[PDB]
Order: structure tokens, then sequence, then C-alpha cells
């Protein structure tokens, strides 16, 4: 069995394929606490132990493990939250052999070849022994990484002269990441990480706003907030605070602003781009304001109705 | 092995002989940045080290080293670009003796004679070490340079009277060589180097234009819109702001038109001439309004379907 | 009251007239963050807003927003810098009319004219408004733009017949502007700027090996140990790992032959000129080497003991 694992530090994103040839996928939002859960009636819960130290999945918890920073890319959380995706996956437990992910600035020096230092940090993380309580987990077999962003312009890159260059913005919860990359992936002009730019900068914000209106949650519940932001209703059935709901939205639309002025003047520093593309969960928050600020012609922009799977299934298509 | 390397601020033109007799020609664009590139994915990168100096190969960055000048004829950068070129041909990399260029005024003094300071200034500058990224560099041995512009008129000055004198207009990136040479090769009666007056001229032009239309890249690229010019279809999938072609169009025209009109200026100062040849990338552009300038008679105009590769091809016929 | 402003990427170089007629300087080092400072004790903290943008004055932190570039002179941030400059320059917070700068190539067109849309981009840039917390701000009135490199030369170009002429070599932070300005200030030959050449290349890689030596900082810090690479024990204070001073100090020092190289090849690109000037920060480190490569009589070359200030000098005896 190989899995293709994109393991953001919100989400783990899997993708791998059936016996019978079909493709399947699973997301895993990281939310963990460092003590293990209690079962009441038809809960199962999930408690780990990792280096001597417990965690559970806990979906609600104000306490929830925040992990929006580039530590988490070779920490204990990343291999239980891994392990937690692949628990809740559907596969039979076993052994797998991986391909993961990294950051640009981690996976790539300064000259764009890789930095085999943090990439083979990367694979020594996945070692580290755990145990489910009651339980067995999968076993981890062979590890390779892949960069960020890049994989998911696979097929667009297919069709593109090489003289084109593809612009890709990966806007993730931690980490914006951007890369331009020539056609038929020919090359690589430039890469570009920033770990202090991502959704998180939202998700603070609407956690705040939410515990303001005593909706005190995890950064997941938050982003849940995010998600549904359009729908008042669902607004209204989490919120308890009736009165404090603008508190909540409007903390997110200013987030939401800074966050869009920052993007856009990050992509002010790329040029010869003939192509754009948009990745991530984040790219549903910015993709109009992309689109805008960069005057590419329509059919030069990309932007899926999954964004948040663009690069699982890139890694996917090209890996598989 | 003896290789042939016109090599022009632009284009590494390549020539040499296989094993078994057959000659192979190579060319190699100069688009060099000073930085490392970075590969993802099925990408090779050329990364060199020259002098404690980091460069890649990269063709579509606005930050490629602009080269359109007399120094670089005896830079670094040359050095790395002969050392690409000779990397990317197909040939294995070895011990190599190399046959390379000046242009006329740096090759000859006012009186038409070897410059041995700056011949030998060209023949010590190969000497310089050079890194390849995890990879082995050809090695350059014996070095002997010639002149541009002559030696591509070498077949058509064989069938050509002693009296008779032909006019070889060698228009490059950087430089206008014109040279007037006797039949036979029997003597030189003028030689003229525009170091000033390149297709850079154009470029330079275009490249503004793309930039404004959204297209930010290398010289390059704006190189590969001159030579597509003609091509509506391949300038709309270039260049992405789709309502600014004209702005690009038209750049590259006026500049077009001031490159025509300063070289039939500079045809004015030459005379007695019975025969004209147009060689160079730069031919394609100004063949017509030159062959129409000279009032020569059709049998007397040379131009080939290669006009680019000339040189090094004679260079070749006359020294291998 | 009329303050110049030069207000380059790295610091803000303010010169203005007292009451009394003396004549008072003050630079401010622009390290911004995107969040607002605490104060703890005795520490007056300037914590800004600018268009729904939260920023305070922060010289440690390694978020601080990074200004290299030529977005910069047109961005929010250069406003916050102006106004910071302005609040800890000693002067009472009021009106005041200033007279700011741009880099050669956005204050000139190829023409070597006034780019009046780039000169009123800047103009404008100063019109947005801003909030000091829990205090007043200068207000902006009346905004004049003048070039970079060239009012420098003021004095020295006095003395000098309208024959010679003085090439004015300005390295900052982010851009090398060269400017070839003829006697009296009677005409300007040649301009040049390049904005991928600045001391950025030397900060950047101190600031990368300073957080290698677990000295995570802001590139201001990384500049202080530039300003101070001579002194080996104010090195020994500010760099944690003892261990890695090397690291620091040959990383600045190939950083730094790398400056001298491209600043030299710059360089062979002028002719005719009769005297040299070097300013700027950059100056400090380039100066023997442009002395030496230019083979400029001792006589001609001009280095003044501030050479940071010499530019907002030179726009202060032209303009005030
Ligand atoms: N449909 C949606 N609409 C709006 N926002 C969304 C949507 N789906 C996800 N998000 C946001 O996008 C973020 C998750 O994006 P994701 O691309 O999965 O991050 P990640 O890859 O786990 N983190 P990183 O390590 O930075 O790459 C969350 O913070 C959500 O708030
Ligand atoms: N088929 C073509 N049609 C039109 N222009 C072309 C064509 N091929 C090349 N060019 C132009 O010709 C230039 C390259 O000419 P080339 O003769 O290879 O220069 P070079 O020898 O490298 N430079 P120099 O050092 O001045 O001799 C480029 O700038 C192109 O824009
Ligand atoms: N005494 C010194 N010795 C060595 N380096 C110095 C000294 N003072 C300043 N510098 C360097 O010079 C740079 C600042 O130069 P400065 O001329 O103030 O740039 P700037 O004008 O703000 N930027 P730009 O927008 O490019 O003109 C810093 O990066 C410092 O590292
Ligand atoms: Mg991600
Ligand atoms: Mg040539
Ligand atoms: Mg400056």
């Amino acid at each position: 069995m190989l899995v293709f694992i994109d393991d953001g530090s919100t989400n783990i994103k899997l993708q791998w394929q059936e016996s019978d040839g079909t493709i399947k996928q699973h997301i895993s939002p990281n939310s963990f606490k460092r003590e293990w859960a209690v079962s009441f009636g038809d809960k199962k819960v999930f408690n780990y132990t990792l280096n001597g130290e417990q965690y559970s999945f806990d979906p609600i918890s104000p306490d929830a493990v925040v992990t929006t920073n580039i530590a988490w890319q070779y920490s204990d959380v990343n291999v239980v939250a891994v392990h937690h995706a692949l628990l809740t996956s559907g596969l039979p437990v076993s052994e797998v052999d991986i391909v993961c992910t990294l950051p640009l600035t981690e996976y790539y020096d300064r000259n764009n070849q890789p930095n085999t230092e943090n990439i083979e940090r990367k694979k020594a993380n996945f070692r580290k022994k755990i145990t489910l309580n009651g339980g067995d987990t999968f076993t981890i077999k062979d590890v390779k990484v892949m960069p960020e962003s890049i994989p998911a312009g696979y097929e667009v890159l297919q069709e593109l002269d090489e003289l084109d260059s593809l612009l890709i913005i990966d806007l993730g919860g931690t980490t914006l990441d951007i890369s331009q990359v020539m056609g038929k992936l020919s090359g690589i002009s430039k890469i570009y990480g920033d770990s202090s730019l991502g959704v998180s900068l939202v998700t603070s914000a609407v956690k705040d706003a939410l515990s303001l209106a005593r909706t005190k949650g995890s950064s997941y519940l938050a982003d849940d907030i995010i998600i549904h932001r359009k729908d008042n209703n669902y607004l209204k059935q989490r919120i308890n605070d009736e009165n404090k709901i603008s508190i909540v939205t409007e903390a997110m639309n200013e987030a939401l602003r800074k966050l869009e002025q920052r993007v856009l003047n990050t992509l002010n520093e790329f040029s010869g781009y003939t192509h754009v593309m948009v990745i991530g969960g984040g790219a549903e928050l910015i993709c109009d304001a992309v689109k805008k600020h960069t005057q590419i012609r329509d059919e030069r922009f990309f932007k899926t109705n999954n964004s948040q799977y663009d690069l699982v299934n890139g890694m996917y298509l090209i890996g598989n």
C-alpha cells in the first residue's frame, strides 16, 4: 500500500488507490489535546501515546494544540496527526509506504535544490514510535518527500509550452507557499515561503471573537465558522451569544482584508508568469482578489472546486 | 575533440564533427541568474560556481544577467555560458579543444592585423576554473580565436574573383560587425564594429513592453517574441495582458525601424563591394532592407536559411 | 517647517533647519512588524495603524517587514517609516512640507527626464492616512521629490568645469544608483539603477548566519553586525553561539566579495568621467575597491565621513 499524505499543519490530506484501482481521498483535521479523552456511550475516542506523552483527537477543546508553525513539520504531534488520519481513513491497519510533503523553503535551498538535511529530518520524524490505546496503529515503512505547492500544477503544466510559466499560489493554515514553474515542469524560476502568512491570521482572530461570544473552542471550530461564513443560519446555530455575531463576522472580515493585502503585496514580487493557479484551503478566500490583481486573462486562471486537495491529488497523479 | 564555438553575447553556437564524420550543430541561449535554481519534479537544473559566485541557467527569470556588451567577451558569465552549451550539446563530458570568436574591432587593430593582446585575453578567460553542482564540467584544453563576420563568407569567397569584394554584414544581439573582404580571402578592405547597434535595441524595447503587459521575463523570452512576431496566435498565447498586445508589437515595430535606419546609414560608409552577404540572427530582420538599399543584383546577394549559424559553420569548414 | 527626507528602504535620513538657523540630522532604521508592540516598564513603544493594518517599530524582531525592493517606494510601510522618523527626530509634531526621494530609474525615464507618473505616485503615497496609538502624528502638507544619487554631488559639482563629469555611485540597502553628471550640474550623461544590487545581499547572508548561530533577529540587527564587522569584541557580545562567529564573519565576507565584484562590473559600463564619488551606507564597504578599480587620481576621488547622509545633505544645500 502506497498512500499520498499531504500532511499540512491544519489538515492531513490523504489520497491512495484501492485494490480495484479506484482513487480515494480523506481529510483529517489536526485538533489534538495533550490528554486522553473520555468515552461516553457510543463515542469512539482515539487516545495515543508518543514518547511518554498522551494525546487524543479532540475537535472542540479550546486546549487543542495550536500547530500553526514550521516546527510542526518535524514535531511529535505531526506523527500523531498522520497516524490518526490513517486510522480514520477507512484503510485497514497495515504497513504502508507514504509520500509526504514539506513547505517550499524547507524542501529547497536558496538555489532550488533539495535540502537533503531537512528532507531526511522529515523522513526520520515518522520513525518515532507511537501507541494507540486499545488498538493497533499502521506501521509506516518507506517515506519519500515532495515539495508543497508545485505538485498541484502537474496536469496544467502538461499542456503548457516550456516558455510559459505558472504561478502556483498555495495558501494554507500556516504558510503562503508560492512557486513559479516553467511549462512541462522543465524548470523552477522562483520559490517563496512565508510561514507567518497563513489563514491562521483569520483563524486566530475568529477564535478570540468566539471566546468573547462565549463559544470557547478549538482552532478547528473557528475554521469551521470561517468555512461557513456565508451561512447566517449556521453562524446563528453555532455562536452562543446571539448578541455578538457581528463581533465574530467583523473580526473575521478585518483579518480577511489583512490576509488579502498581505497576499497581494507578496505577488508584486513575482514577474513574467503567463499562468496563475491558486490552491489550498485558503484559495477560497483569496482567489477573486488574486485573479483581479494579476490581470491574467480568464482562460489562464486556475482554481478547482476542491482546492484543499489540489496538492495531494497532484502528488498522486505524479507518483502513483 | 575539436569544437567550434561561436560564443555570441546572446547565444552560443556550437559545431563539431562526430567520430563517424557527421557534422552536428547546437545553439545555447545565454540566460543566467546569479543564484542557484531549484529543481522540482523532473526538472534538471544547471547550477554553476565560478570564482566564488553562483549561477544557474534560467530562461524565464527577469533577473537573468543582461550580457549585451563588449566586456562579456572576457567575462566570467561567458565561461559559464560556454560550459553550459557544452553540457547541453549531447557531447560526453571531456577535454576538448575549441575555436571561439571575437568581434571584429576586438580581434583586429585599426590596421586589420590581429590584436594579440585582446586575442590572448580571450584565451585566458577560458582558463578560469568553474564547477557544476553535482556533476563534471568539460575541460577546455587548447583555445584558438577567429574573427566574427568574416569566416561566414568562406564558401562564397571561394568562387569569387580576387577583384570582387564581399560585404559581410553580421548583425548580432550586441554588435553590428561589418567586413569587406576580397575574393579568395586574398585581402580585407575594411572592418567595422558598432557594439551599440545590436538586436538588443529591439530586445530591450520588447522586454519593457512585455513587463507593462504583465509578462515580466528575461531578454531571452523577449527575443522569443521577436522570433515569433509574425505569429498572432503565438503572441496571444505568450502575452498575458490580451488587451496590450499592440503595445508589444508596436514597440517592437518602432525599434525595428530604428534598427533598420541605423544599419542602413552604416552601409553608406562602405563602397566598391561587388557582393553582399547578411549573416547572424539579426539577418532575418534587416535582409530585405539591405538588399533593396544596396541595389545589388539578385544573384550577388547572400542569405541562408540558418543565418544564426553561418559564422560557426564557416569556422568549421575552414578549421576542421 | 520644511524637512528633507531621504526615505531609503533601510533608513530614513532627515535633515532640516532649526528656527535659530542650525542644521539638524536624524536617521531612523526601517524595522517594523505587523503587530502592536507591548510596553513594559519605561519602554515607549510606537504603535501605528494605516489602512486598517497595525504596525510597531521593532528593531529586534525576526518578523520585521523586509523592505528591500522598489515597491517600497510607494508602499504603506514607507509612510509609517517616514512618520516614525519624524516622531523620533525631536521636532514637535506639526504640519511640515517635505522633500523626499526616488531611485534614479523611478525618478527618470530612459531619456533622463522626470517620470511625472512615478513622481506623482510618490507624492500621493504620503496622502495615505495614518494613526499613532495614544498620540498625534505629524501632518504631511506639501511634497516634492528629488532623485537619489545626484543631489549628493552638489558641492563638488560647483567647483567642477562643465567639461569634467562626476560619477556618483550611490550604494544603498536595496539599490545601486549610479549617475554621471557634468560640471555645474549642466548635464546628465547617464543614469543607472540596479535594484537587485544592494547591501541587502550582505544583510540577507548575515541574517541567515546569525539565525544558525542562534541569534535570530531583524535585518536591522544583521546590519548592525555588518557595521561592527571590524570589532571582534562587539561580535562576541552580540553573537550568542560563541562557537559559530566565523560562520557569520565568513558568510559576511563572501557576500562582500560578491557585492564588490558585482559593483565593479557595473562600473565598466561608464566612461569619460573625470571625477568619482561614492555615497550611501554601502560606500564604506566598496570605496577602496572603487578607487583602485577606477585608477582615478587621489584628488579626484570623493568620500565623506558620513556617507549615509551625503544625499539628504545635498538635498538640503540645494532646496533649503
Ligand atoms: N471551503 C473553504 N472556504 C474557506 N476557507 C477554507 C475552506 N476550506 C478550508 N478553508 C481554510 O483553509 C485552511 C486549511 O487549508 P489547508 O490548505 O488544508 O492548510 P494546511 O495545508 O493543513 N496548512 P500548511 O501547513 O500551511 O500548508 C483552514 O484554516 C480553513 O480555515
Ligand atoms: N529566426 C529569427 N527571426 C528574427 N530574429 C531572430 C531569429 N533568430 C534570432 N533572432 C534574433 O537575433 C539575435 C541573436 O542573434 P545572434 O546572431 O545569435 O547574436 P550573438 O551572436 O549571440 N550576439 P553578438 O555578440 O552581438 O554577435 C536575438 O536577439 C534574436 O532576437
Ligand atoms: N558605517 C557603516 N559601515 C558599513 N556599512 C554600513 C555603515 N552604515 C550603514 N551601512 C550599511 O549600508 C546600508 C544602509 O545604507 P543606506 O544608504 O542608508 O540605504 P537606504 O538609502 O536606506 N536604501 P536604498 O533604498 O537602496 O537607497 C545598510 O544595509 C548597512 O548595512
Ligand atoms: Mg498545505
Ligand atoms: Mg554573433
Ligand atoms: Mg539611499
